[PDB]
């Protein structure tokens, strides 16, 4: 008689009285990007993979006022076996 | 008699009294992008994969005021086996 | 007698008294993109895959005021087996 | 006697008193895109696939005021087997 | 005696007192797109597939004021077997 | 004695007191598209497929004021078997 | 004695007191499209298919004020078998 | 009779009375990026991988006012086996 209880909560999860007050006044933004020559050549060859930001990836992130970037991948299992029983009887 | 209880909550989940007040006043934005030559060549060859942002991918993210980017992939299992029983009787 | 209870909630899920007040006043936006030469060649060859943003993909995301981009893929299972029983009797 | 209860809620799901007040005043937007030469060649060859944004796909997303892009794929199962029983009796 | 209860709710589902107040005043939009040469060649060859945005597809999404794009594919099952019983008796 | 109850709700489903107030005042839109040469060649050859936006398809979506695009495909099953019983008696 | 109850609701379904107030004042729209040469060649050859937007299809969607495009395909089953019983007695 | 209880909470999880008051007044931002020649060549070849920010990836992150970037990958298991029993009886 096995029991497994995985209550793996996520992103802004089971929230009681949450509040996110934001404000932004008077921003002036002029984020430009200019390139004369930029050649990345990122050729990723994985075999077995499970990770979050997999990218062998030469980026260029110019941020002005706001740029929120996350990645969720919850409760994962590449190879899980939570309970087991084996018996042998081969005469 | 096995029991499994996976209450893996997600994104803004089971929320009681949530509130997101936002404001943005007076923004002035001029985000331009110019390229003379930029040739990425990202040729990703995976075999077994489970991860969130898989991309071997040379990007260029110029952000003005706001750019929200997430990725959800919940409660996943590449290979899960939660309960088991085996018996052998081959005479 | 097995029991499985997967209440894997999703996106803005089971919400009690949720509210998203937004505002945006006075934005001025001129996001242009210009390219003289940009040839990505992303030829992804996966075999077994389960992940969220699969794309080996050299993008260029210029964001003005707002650009929200997510991806949901919930409660997934590449190979799951939640309960089992085996018996052998081959004489 | 097995029991399975998968109440995997989705997008804006089971909502009590939800509200999304929005506003946008005074935007001025001129998002143009110009290309002299841009030839992506993304020829993706998968075999077994289950993920959300599958596209090996070099895009160019210029965003003005607003561009919301999600993708839902809920409660999925590449290969699931929730309960089982086996018996053998071959004399 | 098996029981299966999959109440997998969808998009704006089972909603109590939902409201989406929107407003947009004073927008001025001039989103043009011009191309001298852009030849994607995306020839995707999958074999077994179940995912949401399948497209190996180099797009160009210039967004003015608003462009909402989602994709729903709910409660799916590539190969599911929720309950079972087997017995053997071959003398 | 098996029981299956799949109340998989859909799009704007079972709604109590739903309301979508919209407004849009003063928009001026001039979204043009011009092409000197753009030849996609997307020849997708799938074998077994179940996903939502199947298209290996290099598009160009210029959006002015509003363009809403979704896709619903609910409660699907590539191969589902919800309950079963087998017995053997071949003497 | 099996029971199956699939109340899979659809699009704007079982609605209590629904309302969609819309307004649009002062739009001026001039969305033109011009092509010097654009030859897609999308020749899709599927074998077994069940998905929503099947089209390997390089489109060009210029949107002015409004263009709503969805696709419904509800409660589907590529191969479903909800209940069963088998017995063997071949002497 | 085994018991496993993994209540591995996530991001802003199980929150009682959370609040995030923000403010930002008077910012003036002009973050530009210019390149005469910058060619990264990051070609990552992993074999077995499970980590969070996998990218062998020479980036250039110029930040103006705000740029929040995280990555979540929760409760993972490259190879886990939580409980077991083995017996041998082969005469």
């Amino acid at each position: 008689g096995q029991r497994v209880t995985i209550s793996c909560s996520g992103r802004s999860s089971n929230i009681g009285r949450n509040l996110v007050k934001w404000y932004q006044q008077f921003p002036g933004t002029a984020p430009k990007l200019l390139i004369y020559s930029n050649d990345q050549r990122p050729s990723g060859v994985p075999d077995r993979f499970s990770g979050s930001k997999s990218g062998t990836s030469a980026s260029l992130a110019v941020s002005g006022l706001q740029s929120e970037d996350e990645a969720d991948y919850y409760c994962a299992a590449w190879d899980a076996t939570l309970n087991a029983w084996v018996f042998g009887g081969g005469t």
